[PDB]
């Protein structure tokens, strides 16, 4: 399980708050990445983790006249092209929904107008794991209809363990 040991080694060696703050942020991103990976594996969809909208548009519509559109500089985690619809996918791992709503608002305003100009039907979908209860919440109707049952086995304990080691080490 090489992801956990790399963090252990980093926590073993860290001696300053500055590097420690960095390790903490990394664990949280890694915890998000693990959810994204596990979720795509269970739902049997291609795993990606940050894709420029430019490359999404160029995948689903290789003949777009790109220079005619002002495409924003955003990287949603992943996407699904259904054949008829594009689902923008962002993963979230939080005990609450404030972070989910912030991304939802952002991608709604910056992504939907350009995709309407090009004529690709698009839905913003945000999938969030509660890392304590492992409950999964979904924002996005077409996603909901494509994946009615969503019981993805998850275990976030190792990430909580790594971070507790850190805050114990720096508890002063
Ligand atoms: C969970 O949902 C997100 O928050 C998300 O997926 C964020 C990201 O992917 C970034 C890496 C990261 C992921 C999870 C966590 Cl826990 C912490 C960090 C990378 C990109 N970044 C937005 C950004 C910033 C600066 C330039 C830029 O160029 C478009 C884009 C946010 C963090
Ligand atoms: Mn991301
Ligand atoms: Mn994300």
């Amino acid at each position: 399980d090489p992801m956990y040991e790399q963090f252990l080694q980093r926590i073993q060696a860290v001696r300053t708050a500055t590097v420690a703050k960095d390790i903490s942020a990394d664990i949280l991103e890694a915890r998000h990445d693990y959810f994204g990976r596990e979720l795509c594996r269970a739902l049997d969809i291609e795993y990606r983790n940050n894709v420029l909208l430019d490359e999404i548009i160029l995948d689903v519509y290789p003949g777009v006249n790109l220079m005619e559109y002002n495409v924003p500089h955003v990287t949603p985690d992943n996407y699904i092209w259904t054949g008829d619809m594009l689902l923008i996918l962002d993963y979230k791992v939080s005990v609450g929904h404030d972070s989910t709503e912030v991304t939802y608002k952002k991608y709604t305003t910056l992504i939907l107008p350009v995709m309407q100009e090009i004529g690709i039907n698009t839905e913003i979908c945000i999938i969030r794991a509660n890392p304590v209860t492992n409950q999964i919440s979904i924002v996005g109707e077409q996603f909901k209809r494509l994946f009615p049952t969503i019981p993805v086995e998850l275990n976030f304990a190792r990430f909580f363990e790594l971070r507790k080691m850190l805050l114990d080490k720096f508890a002063d």
